[PDB]
């Protein structure tokens, strides 16, 4: 018997609620640290979880142990959706099936087809257009930066973008974006210790399955679209390949490539691919508030390598070091998914001394990391210098992983940050920006914190520069 990882005793049903904090499992997992260690077992409810913190724990187990953590666990309020399928929450080989095609696919669109940059930069220009109307009036940026990023998604998806003003589009957004703020209500971190009950009752998890099923109702209709226009010679976008590929096995009743496969992929790309890359784009502005020298720099460096005339693109990067230092800083102080996504091991597994049964839920907290002071001088700071050498060349920091790490990591992290650069420098090429709220009064404690976290509404007016 080499056993679990210690941690406090639990109750029967309740499991180790009386030793949670009411501020949230994320300020629970980090309260229950600082008493058991960087690898504990905590009872939610009574399924027994594995939760990582540090970096040195985290990449133990999701780098050097890549595989015996290549699992996926369950998240309470959206398993009734998901049930086991799409891209996030699949296991096994319809896992490893799914990702492999996700991949692949958004990876060429091919030799006359155009590119996700490419579409990102039209993207950013319909912004930039979008912006200008608003001729320096003050704001919230929030519906915004939502649309820009729902729109990528789509445009690699349905083949199409929306317009920002597009009613029904507007309407689904607005419905699609409330589930997250529901999903990480303290609400739905209490449905996910005692769903088991909860799920008789009235709560969010009834809200954010019908926002679900409205979206997968529309993700159908369209794919029925796609369906009878299908050109076997000219896949315009996601879908299109999936059904194709959908064809070749439909020889095979043993294919994951079937209709519920794809729905559910596509409404995991949305659900991953699109509230993340919105609140970081969100967070970079209210902290370009706050930090006026910084924008001042980022300006000068665009200025520099860029100029006033051409539309940034992506191998600006590589000659930005400030610029990709501010956006890797904005993602690590701004720690958007605290705690992680719930992953399990594949086979009982041995780790620092401990046996860890099959299918245990294990919670990689990046937030531990993100916040490491061995890797952070002034882990609660912001600090474009924790990703800038002395002779300001760009250095990697084994503290920064937003985008989790191994097996499981990020599938858009490349669109993502491809956006990240491109928003930023685009916008921040054509617009200043200003506040009434004087730059040091600026509070950056998140509203909500959960699954994800949310930091404060603010107003912003972007200024001219054309
Ligand atoms: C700020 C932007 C983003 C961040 C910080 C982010 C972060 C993450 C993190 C931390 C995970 C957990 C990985 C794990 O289980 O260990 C994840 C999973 C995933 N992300 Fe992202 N993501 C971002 C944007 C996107 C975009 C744009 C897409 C797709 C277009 C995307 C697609 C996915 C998918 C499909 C998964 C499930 C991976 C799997 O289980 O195989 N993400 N993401
Ligand atoms: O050593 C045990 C003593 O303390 C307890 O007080 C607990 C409370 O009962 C205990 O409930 C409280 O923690 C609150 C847990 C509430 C659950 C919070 C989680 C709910 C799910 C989502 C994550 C958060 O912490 C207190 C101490 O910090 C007992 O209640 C006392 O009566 C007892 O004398
Ligand atoms: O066949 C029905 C119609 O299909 C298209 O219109 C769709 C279009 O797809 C579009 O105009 C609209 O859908 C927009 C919804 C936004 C996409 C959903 C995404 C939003 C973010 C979160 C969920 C994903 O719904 C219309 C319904 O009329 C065609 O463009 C129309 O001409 C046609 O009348
Ligand atoms: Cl669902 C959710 C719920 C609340 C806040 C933010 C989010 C969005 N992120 C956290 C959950 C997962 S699983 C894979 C990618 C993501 C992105």
């Amino acid at each position: 018997k080499g056993k679990l990882p210690p941690g406090p005793s639990p109750l029967p049903v309740l499991g180790n609620l009386l030793q949670m904090d009411r501020k949230g499992l994320l300020r629970s997992f980090l309260r229950l640290r600082e008493k058991y260690g960087d690898v504990f077992t905590v009872y939610l409810g009574s399924r027994p979880v594995v939760v990582l913190c540090g970096t040195d724990a985290i990449r133990e187990a999701l780098v050097d142990q890549a595989e015996a953590f290549s699992g996926r666990g369950k998240i309470a309020v959206v398993d009734p959706i998901f049930q086991g399928y799409g891209v996030i929450f699949a296991n096994g080989e319809r896992w490893r099936a799914l990702r492999r095609f996700s991949l692949a696919t958004m990876r060429d669109f091919g030799m006359g087809k155009r590119s996700v940059e490419e579409r990102i930069q039209e993207e950013a220009r319909c912004l930039v257009e979008e912006l200008r109307k608003s001729k320096g009036a003050l704001l919230d940026n929030t519906l915004l930066f939502h649309s820009i990023t729902s729109n990528i998604i789509c445009s690699i998806v349905f083949g199409k973008r929306f317009d920002y003003k597009d009613p029904v589009f507007l309407r689904l957004l607005d419905l699609f974006f409330q589930s997250f703020s529901l999903i990480s209500s303290f609400s739905s971190q209490v449905f996910e210790l005692f769903s088991g009950f909860l799920k008789y009752f009235p709560g969010t998890h009834r809200q954010i399955y019908r926002n679900l099923q409205e979206i997968n109702t529309f993700i159908g209709q369209s794919v029925e679209k796609h369906r009878a226009t299908l050109d076997p010679s000219n896949p315009r976008d996601f879908i299109d390949v999936y059904l194709l590929r959908m064809e070749k096995d439909k020889s095979d009743p043993s294919s994951e490539f079937h209709h519920q496969n794809l729905i559910l992929t596509v409404l995991s790309l949305f659900f991953a691919g699109t509230e993340t890359t919105s609140t970081t784009l969100r967070y970079g502005f209210l902290l370009m508030l706050k930090y006026p020298h910084v924008t001042e720099r980022v300006q000068k460096e665009i200025e520099q390598v860029i100029g006033s005339h051409r539309p940034p693109a992506l191998d600006d990067r590589a000659k930005m070091p400030y610029t990709d230092a501010v956006i890797h800083e904005i993602q690590r102080l701004g720690d958007l998914i605290p705690f992680g996504v719930p992953h399990t091991v594949t086979k009982d597994t041995q780790f620092r001394g401990y046996v860890i049964p099959k299918n245990t839920e294990v919670f990689p907290v990046l937030s531990s990391a993100l916040h490491d002071p061995r890797y952070f001088e002034t882990p609660n700071t912001f600090n474009p210098g924790h990703f800038l050498d002395a002779n300001g060349a760009l250095k990697r920091n084994e503290g920064f992983m937003p985008f989790s790490l191994g097996k499981r990591i990020c599938l858009g992290e490349g669109i993502a940050r491809t956006e990240l650069f491109l928003f930023f420098t685009t916008i921040l090429q054509n617009f200043s920006i200003a506040s009434p709220v004087p730059p040091e009064d600026i509070d950056l404690t998140p509203r909500e914190s959960g699954v994800g976290n949310v930091p404060p509404s603010y107003q912003i007016r972007f200024l001219a520069r054309h």
